[PDB]
């Protein structure tokens, strides 16, 4: 089952707060996937969401007003429920408070939005053909939520998205999303890592005291070698590489090798050797 489809399901059953926020949210069903005909009494959702069409019906139960079909049109098919058409249902003004506006959006979403699995994205869209609702949603949002979304144009329609998942999150409660909002935080909560400055630091000097002390001991084997034995009879080519070190002190294993068309690891097998060779003659 679809991340999605999961946030809906919980939605099927949120309480019926006034008759006004169950018209407000059938407004939004309405508005965003419902063909309205005024003349033939009629009103066509088209719904890809069985969580959103149980939805519909609960609330057409709650106003007594009877639905007259339900069929699927032959992932693109959908569930098409026709309605009666009543005057009442146009008469809210959704916007003008924020229960009606909660319904609204609650309706909105079920019917035309969807939101992603943010172990993937931070994406919550709602779908509108109308110009003027998306705007005025999108204001609403912000007075009410303090939510900033952004809008999308697809030429068959227009998205409003939400990216932020402090946002998702106020609008997913909002709406009243309950269990799956634990499931979220123990995910983002999970992807975090915070702070210590002082570890970093910590880290920081760790390595380059490890780094530091290796170079001190390549240089000291390769003065004891110089001192007993001679570099010159080292094999040739630990003998080069212990030149490059003692003419290179402070250059970093990478550089070293570059001199010599070694790579770090070539030119660090052959310093582990040199102090090998230098434990003969002295601590190395
Ligand atoms: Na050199």
């Amino acid at each position: 089952r679809t991340f999605s489809e999961e946030i809906k399901e919980e939605l099927v059953n949120v309480p019926f707060g006034s008759r006004e926020e169950v018209i407000s949210e059938l407004l939004g069903f309405i508005k965003a996937r419902g063909d309205l005909d005024v003349k033939s009494r009629h009103i066509v959702f088209s719904l890809h969401s069985f969580a959103a069409s149980r939805r519909l019906l609960n609330l057409m139960k709650y106003l007594s007003k009877p639905v007259s079909e339900i069929i699927v049109e032959k992932k693109k098919r959908y569930i098409k429920i026709t309605a009666e058409y009543s005057e009442s249902f146009m008469v809210i003004e959704p916007f003008f408070d924020v229960a009606l506006f909660v319904s609204f959006l609650r309706g909105l979403f079920l019917s035309g939005g969807s939101m992603t699995n943010p172990r993937y994205h931070y994406h919550l869209e709602i779908n509108l053909f109308e110009e003027e609702t998306l705007a005025l949603t999108r204001k609403s949002l912000k007075d009410f939520f303090n939510i900033n979304a952004g809008i999308i144009e697809l030429r068959n329609t227009r998205k409003l998205y939400i990216k932020s998942i402090k946002d998702i999150l106020v609008f997913l409660e909002a709406i009243g999303v309950q269990r799956k909002l634990e499931e979220i935080d123990r995910i983002v909560t999970e992807r975090k890592v915070i702070g210590d400055v002082n570890r970093t630091v910590n880290f920081i000097e760790a390595n380059a005291i490890r780094t530091a002390n290796s170079t001190a001991r390549q240089i000291r084997a390769i003065e004891l070698i110089k001192e007993n034995m001679g570099l010159e009879n080292l094999p040739e080519d630990l003998r080069r590489v212990a030149l490059v070190r003692l003419r290179n002190k402070e250059l970093s294993l990478r550089e070293l090798g570059k001199k010599l068309n070694l790579t770090k690891s070539q030119i660090y097998s052959k310093l582990k050797r040199i102090i090998k060779i230098a434990e003969r003659f002295g601590d190395v």
